């Protein structure tokens, strides 16, 4: 990915501290290697607060990652949460026409949340492709207005 | 330690079972009071469904807003919608005001769980606390976004 | 409740009429409790179609009740409809900034709609809860903008 | 029994139909045109799509200028959870629409588990209920009440 | 018996199973180049999630737009969340810019319905030519209901 020009924001929670950390963490390793070693980073407490913070450097980002992770716990509330953020994340980016990467995890156990948040025992960086999949999509719409 | 004396903050909170409700608030303006707002806007609706519009009004003059409430499953798919329908109103007013709305709105299989979140003395957890520190704490970082620009 | 000086609009669907009249009736008489002897009251067929309505009467009234039932039925109809309506509400509440009272009952059987329905042997009475939720919350909006 | 029908005759409507699962398609048009007709439109602006995912675009269309719309279709369950994304996605946008717009959209859109159910719905001779007839009645009598409550 | 000669057609198919992803797509391209269109716009991204941004962009200054990709269920309720989204932003475009978005996202229990569905030699049906037949002739009807 050459993504040297580009403003990149990132949201990450912080409920489950080490899963959140590294999901970021995976998420800068992108970045990174692809020509953006200061992201915008910030952090909110939970998942319910992402979305507003994506808005607010959507606005100003040519990409936004968002990062974070629910686990399922007794109630229905989990049900409710992450179908309101992941809503949210769609919406924002039509809104303000801005690639919002998802690695927002929405698990049923821990152990499937950390088996893809790129720690260095897991299945999968949910970080580093939620990072690839904002950067990688801000690249082809510059490409398509700068266009006629 | 949040300080959070410079903001204004809305909170709105249901009365359907007031004995929850009541500790869901008591807990949110404890965190408030500790982060230095004594006197924030508490507005009481009857039940969930209220909350959104109120939300609303409080989001648009307002720093951060805190919605309260519980909705327990009955006998019918009620519970379903009302608590979807809830739960999406509070996030689109977030983003139509560019305001946080910390959600302390439980949505519970039984009456026993929704008390073990009200922060009572028993419970294990105290959820109008938690969407007072998530709001506030939402505003501070909006706040600190936009004196960058 | 005193809410002689608000306009309240109800719109009540007319499919399963025991249900259907039963609603108005427990909201008519807390409107009148609470010092509305007319509000505006419309009909229509079924529940899909009080959205439309809701936000045409919350447009010019301080507050709107909305009333009707689904029971569900063979089909995921049910489930398509109760959300869509449901969340349709939600949506004009906020459009409007006018409270919308929910007593669209959505039931798995047509014995559990006559219990929220408040004839006499119901358990409730959801066109009552519906109109106090409407009205109560436009006074408290009416309070906070002034 | 007997009771007068719906004067509709100066109302403009709108109906769009969704094509596959064909027969049931039609069906549901015939019996919508059939309450229209009854209502005094004998000319209503009709359009057909390929599947209930195109109906959305074509209702907003016709509620731009017309005062009632009818929305037509048939989603049977397969085998994947396609339906279920499908299904609540049309009738949602449906109810966008008929809000954008101030215009009733009357809901005849089969959501069903089996091809029978369908059948059953879609006002064959032999079916149980004539739901096409039911979209055009709920959308034209909307309509009615509409106009009635503009005027004041 | 479709004739879009004189109609902008824009196409966006995702990539994260590529054989099924280049199926779906060499199935639309087939279908417009049938219907008189052979230079479509054609647009690849990562994943399902990015595929609305990128057909919005292109719904905006295109008659018609064609969404593809695949979305398979893994072990958590991701599937759920990103597949009531994605299908929910393709109809708040085309209801935003009053343009047709045919629906060619696959969301799939197995890999084998994916592939069944994926237009290949062997496959039951060709969802690519379903969604470009989709949105062509729905873009035609739209002309007509425009013309006067
Ligand atoms: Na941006
Ligand atoms: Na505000
Ligand atoms: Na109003
Ligand atoms: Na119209
Ligand atoms: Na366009």
């Amino acid at each position: 990915i050459d993504a040297s020009g580009l403003r990149l924001g990132i949201v990450a929670s912080t409920w489950h501290s080490r899963i959140c950390d590294a999901l970021l963490a995976g998420a800068r390793k992108v970045a990174a290697d692809s020509g953006i070693d200061g992201p915008t980073v910030v952090r909110v407490l939970g998942a319910i607060e992402i979305p507003v913070v994506v808005q607010e450097l959507a606005r100003h980002h040519d990409a936004v990652v968002a990062l974070g992770v629910v686990i399922r716990g007794d109630t229905p509330h989990f049900d409710y949460v992450c179908n309101s953020v992941t809503q949210g994340l769609t919406r924002i980016a039509l809104d303000t026409s801005t690639p919002v990467g998802n690695g927002v995890l929405t698990t049923n156990t821990e152990k499937q949340a950390l088996d893809r948040a790129g720690l260095p025992t897991s299945a999968e960086d949910k970080g580093a492709q939620a990072a690839a999949a904002a950067l990688t999509t801000a690249l082809t719409l510059l490409n398509l207005r700068s266009r006629i």
